[PDB]
């Protein structure tokens, strides 16, 4: 999954 605190692409 996408790690929290990083830019969503």
């Amino acid at each position: 999954k996408r790690p929290p605190g990083f830019s969503p692409f």
